[PDB]
DNA sequence: GGCAGGGGAAACACGAAGCGGG
DNA sequence: GGCAGGGGAAACACGAAGCGGG
């Protein structure tokens, strides 16, 4: 019998690492107001805040789900992987909730009716803003 | 592993799907579901490879929107529904190479969005009869192909 | 649950190597 | 492509036993 039973932080930490790896295996296999961390949210060392930041992470991740749904009908060569980023994020959003809709429908169909040049631009910068957001989340969480 | 013919891939592709349905169906009237009839030509008499073949494709194209409806009907088996759905996508392609009637890409949604507005018993019934038809349909397709 | 939680892991100027059905 | 194609198989009245990443 082999697996060490983990605490909340370890579990959450491992999950983000799981997601960052996945995303990167989509970065290799490849108007916009995407969530970027701010100092007022209290996730950086300057003006740090364990309460305010956790709210920004859960709020943020939740706002990324639609843009993750977007990425699904975008990777016709890496389908299951792009799904595994979608579900792992959901999974992540549930680990961060222990510790503590048609606007989407419309803005999906806007992104999804742009030309390929625009759609691959959207893809590119979604993935990079997801990476930004996760890395700095892993960092903040490596404290509280 | 050893290699197989195009016909012996189709036969396995169906068998694979039929076992992924038996698994689904274990956990979980006014509709219009694809149903083999004498007119199709998939039976020992009144038989015809061409028409039978066409209807096997056609009927499987018709089923797709209903399998998409299945995804949410197995929240506690999301991948089993998905395998079944995408393993059917493949089957169609295989069949299409061995070769049509494709329903509108805008009428299938009105049905899908409506189905989802039924109370939880009608969904339960709708689910049990999607599987039943689809199984019987694939049961007949297999037998027919094991002849032509 | 169970064999067990909720189908399946140090070096480059700091940005490739290497543990599981119903 | 490669190691190969296009991420991963008898016995009950006819309806359980048990094979591989980029
Ligand atoms: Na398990
Ligand atoms: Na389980």
């Amino acid at each position: 019998p082999h697996r060490q039973p983990l605490t909340s932080s370890e579990r959450i930490d491992k999950q983000i690492r799981y997601i960052l790896d996945g995303i990167s295996a989509l970065r290799k296999e490849t108007n916009l107001n995407l969530p970027k961390m701010a100092e007022k949210d209290g996730c950086f060392q300057s003006g740090f805040n364990e309460e305010t930041c956790l709210v920004k992470i859960i709020t943020g991740l939740l706002e990324f789900e639609v843009y993750l749904e977007y990425l699904q009908n975008r990777f016709e060569s890496s389908e299951e992987q792009a799904r595994a980023v979608q579900m792992s994020t959901k999974v992540l959003i549930q680990f961060l909730q222990k510790k503590a809709p048609t606007t989407n429908a419309s803005l999906l169909t806007k992104l999804q009716a742009q030309n390929q040049w625009l759609q691959d631009m959207t893809t590119h910068l979604i993935l990079r803003s997801f990476k930004e957001f996760l890395q700095s989340s892993l960092r903040a969480l490596r404290q509280m």
